[PDB]
């Protein structure tokens, strides 16, 4: 048994686009990602979704819909990362960069998955196609999949 982090994720997903960022530095560092970090005590998970959010991207949100959450080991660390993943398609201003982030839209038939982490090839298409998840998966450091878990759930 492993003790594990909360860590929030968060996707502006249209119609026809998504906003990633490209890490500038830290965990992921070049990287397309969605927006997130680490839950901070007294906060809602929505809550700290909602501010990473705003302090990565600039976009300040009303609301976020939970769509899955993705636990990640890593070879070496004992704690786990419990990432709980957040979408809303609602937004009324523009992102800016920041020290962690440049936001940039994507077209949803050029999503950049040679650049993202490689476990968002499993689980960005059922993000893609409304459906929620559960995933677990444990790497060797930054881009080897060791094992992983991936399944469809009607609730998060
Ligand atoms: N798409 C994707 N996102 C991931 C993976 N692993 C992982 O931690 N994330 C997300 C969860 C968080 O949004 C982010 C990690 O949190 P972070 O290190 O940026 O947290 P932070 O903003 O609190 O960090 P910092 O400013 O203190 O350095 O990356 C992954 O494999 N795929
Ligand atoms: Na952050
Ligand atoms: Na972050």
């Amino acid at each position: 048994m492993k003790a594990s982090r909360l860590y929030t994720l968060v996707l502006v997903l249209q119609p026809q686009r998504v906003l990633l960022g490209m890490k500038k530095r830290g965990f992921g560092a070049g990287r397309w990602n969605g927006f997130g970090g680490k839950v901070q005590e007294g906060e809602t998970i929505e809550d700290g979704a909602r501010r990473e959010l705003q302090e990565e991207s600039g976009l300040t949100v009303d609301a976020l819909h939970k769509v899955g959450q993705i636990v990640f080991e890593f070879v070496g660390e004992p704690e786990l990362m419990d990432v709980h993943v957040f979408c809303t398609d609602s937004i009324q201003g523009t992102p800016v960069e920041s020290d962690e982030m440049r936001p940039c839209w994507f077209q949803l038939d050029q999503i950049p998955f040679k650049d993202m982490w490689p476990d968002d090839s499993y689980w960005f298409p059922l993000l893609l196609q409304k459906k929620k998840f559960h995933g677990y998966f444990k790497f060797q450091g930054q881009d080897t999949i060791l094992d992983y878990t991936l399944r469809e759930v009607d609730t998060v």
